This record gives structure tokens, sequence and C-alpha cells, in this order.
């Protein structure tokens, strides 16, 4: 995948955690030969759309990463579904794949058991950067080229 | 159905029942006198939008194939809400049928018995190319002749 | 409302129903001076926007029918989600009055007893159909004559 | 106040209840000096925003008016997500206050206590017009003049 | 940030909230070098998409404040969801970080605790204020310069 334009964009609520998901993603794109993806933070995952719109005009797939924890209000639903909604929405107007790398969780465990840490079952941020390379490839195969 | 240019894109996520869908989609264009549809894979369900609508540009239907099956955490809800809103928003913009073949299930056995498998109770994949292929004849009918 | 021309687009599934909500609105638009709207088949409820869409370029109103009933998956939900979205979406696109006759239950008997069938309590095909003329028949006279 | 341009868009599912909301909102209408608002009657809620959409061409503002029930079926919350999904996109489409003056409640206790009658707690009919005059004179502020 | 152009809308539906957001929101402000950034009140939370629209197009961020406390209908649940539609669509439609600094709570108490009051555990308007700056700069950082 070494000729992909690279981008992943983390959010920062959930220091640990968000640090974790990027150091996946970044070795999954060192691994697939690409060793300078353009990364930017962000406070939150509402701020990750509009940063990935921007970021989709110069690069062949973006990767939203961040921790998004349910707690005592309806807060949860709606910051989810603005990041659902926003990430859909730029990766359709920019016909550029956007992985979700952004956790949804119940319990901070659920996240912490997620995120790729040293005693994790599971790297999301590794798995959406995957995501993001694959499906740039793929488009690339089938898009103009003679 | 024998001039519908039909593509066909599968989520890879759970393969054995991806797998499965994607046999009933190939065999349903088969009997309608389709041999070589476009076949595309990605990695999971999320990133099925983008290459729907790369694939609306030039055939006259997409059939989406993959499998959602509910976890732990709130994950499930948001794949499922990308993957309607996506696949919406791409057949409307492409005025093109995309066929929903995402299973969305509660269990893993809930999957298999819609996967059609030779013990299933449904193939998912099946109807929807049956439905894909369907509402492009109409839309052929509908639209500009002779 | 012999003046406006009307479409009705019917999904296939659950048939008996289904051919039910379209006597009531046949029968509605004969009585308002209609005797041949254009009528389309659909396989499922997810078929409907993109041909609702086709229909909205050549006629003042359109109505959507089809039954929905939920079963044990939360696949009830993004079918409904997907039919919700795509015809509101259609409807502003086109600035045309789509009529929302899709039925959405939780049994078969409550189906039914929307169905307009001798022994229901309403009919939503017919209440559709009326829905839809009306709002053609408004946007008419809010519109520009003289 | 007196110089803008108000439209109000009334549903007439649940007759009394929505001649109640009309009441307030005429009123404050009448008590802002308003030339005599533009009122047009649709059917059901479904049918608010393709008419809204009219009527925010020739207005400064629209107050949407309507009773939404919920009864045995998942029906009610669709009527619900359609409303919201229309009137907030041609608020954005047109650039329009549209005043949400919709009651969506579970009994029809709760809506005749927030429809403005003798011994309602509130009056929402009322309440949305308030918020269309405001939020129509914030933006003609906000907007370009002397 | 003192280059940077802030305008905060803020919905006037609870006072007392609304004005300690506001507080929180007009502090990181001026912490980050702007003592006067565009403040514009609105009367409920269903009215500041359209706001921030305008705002959006004179300035680099833009802070929604606002405070949606659940009662006894659905009604909290389709406000919310207006919201989080509109902000999410004024944010990509004008490429500007718009925060999102409205409260969403079950009960009076958790919004007081949130809204950064002396014995608040944050300050959800100050949170907003920070993420909408931060976000402006890391756009201009991104974006055409020499
Ligand atoms: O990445 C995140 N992860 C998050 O978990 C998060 C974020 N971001 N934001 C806010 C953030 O997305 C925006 O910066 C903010 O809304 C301003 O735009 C939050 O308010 N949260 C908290 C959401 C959960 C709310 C809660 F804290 F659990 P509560 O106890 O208030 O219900
Ligand atoms: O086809 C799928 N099927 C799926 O079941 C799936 C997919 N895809 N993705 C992610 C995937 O769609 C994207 O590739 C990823 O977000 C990157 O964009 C998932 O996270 N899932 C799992 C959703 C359920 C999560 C769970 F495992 F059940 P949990 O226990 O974490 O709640
Ligand atoms: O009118 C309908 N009415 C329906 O009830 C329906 C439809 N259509 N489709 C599918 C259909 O909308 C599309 O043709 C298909 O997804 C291909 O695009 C469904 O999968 N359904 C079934 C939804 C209910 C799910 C269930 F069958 F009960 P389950 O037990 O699998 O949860
Ligand atoms: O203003 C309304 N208020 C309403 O309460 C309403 C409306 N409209 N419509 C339908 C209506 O919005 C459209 O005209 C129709 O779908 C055609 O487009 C409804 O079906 N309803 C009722 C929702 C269904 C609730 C119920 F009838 F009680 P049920 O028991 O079937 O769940
Ligand atoms: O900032 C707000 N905060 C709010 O809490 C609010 C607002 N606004 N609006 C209405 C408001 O958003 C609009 O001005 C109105 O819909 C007209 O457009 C509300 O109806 N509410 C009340 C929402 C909750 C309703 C309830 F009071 F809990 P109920 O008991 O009626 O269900
Ligand atoms: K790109
Ligand atoms: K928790
Ligand atoms: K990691
Ligand atoms: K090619
Ligand atoms: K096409
Ligand atoms: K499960
Ligand atoms: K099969
Ligand atoms: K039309
Ligand atoms: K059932
Ligand atoms: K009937
Ligand atoms: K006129
Ligand atoms: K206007
Ligand atoms: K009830
Ligand atoms: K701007
Ligand atoms: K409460
Ligand atoms: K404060
Ligand atoms: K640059």
């Amino acid at each position: 995948a070494s000729g992909v334009r690279l981008a992943i964009v983390a959010s920062s609520w959930h220091g640990k955690i968000c640090d974790a998901l990027l150091d996946g993603a970044r070795k999954v794109a060192a691994g697939c030969g690409l060793d300078d993806p353009t990364v930017v933070r962000v406070l939150g995952a509402i701020e990750i759309p509009v940063v990935a719109q921007e970021l989709a005009r110069n690069h062949d797939a973006v990767v939203a990463l961040g921790v998004v924890i349910r707690g005592q209000t309806p807060h949860f639903d709606y910051v989810c579904d603005a990041v659902t909604q926003g990430l859909t929405r730029v990766s359709l107007d920019s016909s550029t794949p956007i992985a979700n790398g952004v956790l949804t969780t119940n319990t901070e465990e659920q996240a912490l058991d997620r995120a790729g840490l040293p005693t994790s079952a599971e790297d999301k941020g590794a798995q959406a950067t995957v995501a993001a390379l694959a499906t740039a490839l793929t488009l690339r195969e089938l898009r103009a080229h003679s």
C-alpha cells in the first residue's frame, strides 16, 4: 500500500486510549510501507468530521480515531450520532474511505479492551487503518487507469 | 435481465456467512442470465457505501452484502446506522437501486439462518439480488425509450 | 383532483396486505376523479425511495405503500429508518408530496387492522392517498398561477 | 416585529388540539402587530415539510403546528423522525427559521396540557410563534443592511 | 488564537444555566486572546442551527450553547435529534467547526453540574469553546498559506 496517501485524525478526549489507538494506526501504516501519514489531533469526537473533510481533499483514505464512553446522561447518544452522520457524509461527499476507529462503549473497561493497549483483546485503531488502506487500494483498481 | 449491469459489494467481516450470501447472489444473477457481475470485497460494512458509490457510476444495480452481529457495546448500532444512511444516500444520489443484503442480527445463529446455507430458513443474498435486478428492470421500463 | 398526476409505488412483501392497501388507494383516487394513476410494484420497502424518486419527476404526488412487520432481529428498525430517510429526501428534493402509507407494525394483526379490510379499524392506503392529493392541490394553490 | 412575513402550517390530525395550537399562534402574531399570517392546513405531520418548503420561499419564518400521539405500533417514532428530519433540512436549505410547534406526546392529556387551553400548563403554539419571530428578527439584524 | 474569529450562539431556554455556559465560553475565549466574540441569543435549542449557519459565513468557529432537560414526553429526543442533525450539517456545509456545548441531560441537577458553576464537576461551555478554537487553529494550519 506504499503509494496510498493516508491521513489519521485522532480525538484527544480520553488521552491514554486515544494515544493507544493512534499508535496502532501508525504501526499498521508503517507495516504497510507508509512511514509518514498525515496525523492531526482534535479535542473531541464531534470535531473529527470537519477535519476529516479537509484531509479528504489531499488524501486517498482517512482514519478517524477516538473514544466515546457512556455516562449518566443522553450526551453519549448524540455525540455518537453526530460522528456517524458526519463521517458518512464526508466519505460520500469526497468519494474517499473514512474508516471509523472511534470507540463507542458503555464502560471504560470496554474501551480499554479495544484500544490495543498491552492487555487489550483487540485494537480498533489498527483494524480501522487496514480497512482504510484496503478500500483505497480497491478504489484505485476500480477507477480510471489505462 | 441479461442486459442489466450488476455489481455486488461484499463485506469480509464474518467471512463464512459472507461467502454464503455471495454464493446466493451469484447463483441468482447467473439464473437471470448474468454470469459475470462485478464483484468487489471490502473489509467491513462501513466500507460498503463508498465502494457502492463508485460501482453505481457504471452499473444498473448494486447489491450490498455483509453481516453485522451485535456484541457487548453500542458499536453494532452505529455500524448499522452508517450503513443505512450511506446506502440510502448512494441509491438516491445515483438514481440506482442499492439492494440491502447486509444482515443485522443479535446472534450468529440468526445470521446463519438467513445466509441460505443448506439448513437456513432463507437466503438474504439471493433475495437482495432479486430485489436489485427487479428494481433495475422496473426503472428501465419507466425511463426514456424508444 | 382530476388534474393531479398521481403515482403509487407499492412493495410486494406481505402481498395480501399490500393488495389491500393498493385497493384503498385506487378507490380514493377514482373517487377524486382519477381512474388511471401510475402504479408500480417493487419487491421490498427499501426499493420504494429510488422508484418514488423516478415517479416524482413526472407526477404531482406519489403514494408509498408497503408493510414492514417486526421480527426477531434489529432488521425491522433499519428497514424503517431507510424508508423514512429516503421518502423524506425524495419529497424535499423533488418538492413533491410523497405520502407514507408504509405500515410499520409489531404484529401481522396490527397490520391487517390498518389495511382497510372489511374488519379493519382504518385504511392507511386510503389515508395516504387523501394526504397526497390534498397536499398536491394545496401546493398548486400556493404556487404560480393567474 | 410588525414587518416579519409569517407563515403557519398546521396538520389536521387531532383537530381540536391542532385548532388550539393555531389559536395560540395567531394570538401571538396579532399581539406583535403582524399583518395577517399565511395559514395553510395539511392532513398529517408528514405533509408539513414539503409545504413549509414552499412557504419558506415567500416568508421570513414558518411555524409548524401539529399533534403526534403515540399508539400501539412503532409508527409514532417514524412520523416524528420524518418531521424532525424534514423541518431541519427545510430551515437550512432556505436559511429560514422553521419553528417546531409539533407536539409529540405519549397521551392525549399531555398534548392538551401543552396546547394553551385555559387549564393547560403550556402553550406550545404560542411558544413556537415567539421563537419564529425572534429568530427572524435576529437574522434580519445579522444580515446585510445600512 | 487572537486572530481567530469566534461566534457564540446561546439558547435562552433555562436562562441561569445558559448564562453560566456563556461565562465559561467567554472566559476561554478571553484566555486565548479574544475579548470580543460575536454573541447571539436565541429562544430555544431548535433555533440554533439556522443562526449558526448565518454566523459560519463570517466566523472561523461557532460555539453552540444551550440546555435541553428531559421531561415527560418523547419531545426531548426530537429536540436533541434536530440540534444534532442541524449542527452537523452546518459544520460540513460551511467547512467551519461548530462546537456543541448544548447540554442534554435527564435532570436539572445534571445540567447544573456540567455548566461550570462554582461546585460543578465540569464546564461544557468552556470545553466547547476550547474545541472550537483548537479546531479553527488546526484548520488554518492545514489550509493554504505561504
Ligand atoms: O471524543 C469524545 N469522547 C467523549 O466521550 C465525549 C466527547 N468527545 N465530548 C465532547 C466533544 O465531542 C466535543 O468536543 C464537544 O461536544 C464540543 O463540540 C463529550 O462530551 N464526551 C462525553 C460523552 C459522554 C457524556 C458523559 F460524560 F458520559 P455524561 O456523564 O455527561 O453523560
Ligand atoms: O461488517 C461488519 N460487521 C460487523 O459485525 C462489524 C464491522 N463490520 N465493524 C467495523 C467495520 O464495519 C469497519 O471496517 C470499521 O469501523 C472501520 O471503518 C465492526 O466493528 N463490527 C462489529 C460490530 C459489533 C461489535 C462487537 F464486537 F459486537 P462489540 O462486542 O465490540 O460490541
Ligand atoms: O416491505 C418489506 N417489509 C418487510 O417486512 C421487510 C422488507 N420489505 N425487507 C427487505 C426489503 O426492504 C429489501 O427488498 C431488501 O433489503 C433488499 O434491498 C425485509 O427484510 N423485511 C423484513 C423486516 C423484518 C425482519 C424480520 F424478518 F422480521 P427478522 O425476523 O429477520 O428480524
Ligand atoms: O399529524 C399526525 N399525527 C399523528 O399522530 C399521525 C399522523 N399525522 N399520521 C400520518 C400522517 O403524518 C401522514 O399523513 C401519512 O403517513 C401519509 O403521508 C399518523 O399515522 N399518525 C399516528 C401515528 C400512529 C400512531 C397510532 F395510530 F396510534 P398506532 O396505534 O397505529 O401506532
Ligand atoms: O433549548 C431548549 N431547551 C429545552 O429543554 C426545550 C427547548 N429548547 N424547546 C423548544 C425549542 O427548542 C424551540 O424554540 C421550539 O421547538 C420552537 O421551534 C423545548 O420544547 N424544550 C423542552 C424539551 C423537553 C420537553 C419537556 F418539557 F420535557 P416535556 O415535558 O414537554 O416532554
Ligand atoms: K480524496
Ligand atoms: K459508564
Ligand atoms: K495500540
Ligand atoms: K478501471
Ligand atoms: K447507474
Ligand atoms: K450477540
Ligand atoms: K447461500
Ligand atoms: K413533481
Ligand atoms: K412480530
Ligand atoms: K383496503
Ligand atoms: K400563488
Ligand atoms: K425565506
Ligand atoms: K397512547
Ligand atoms: K467560515
Ligand atoms: K426530568
Ligand atoms: K461557567
Ligand atoms: K497547508
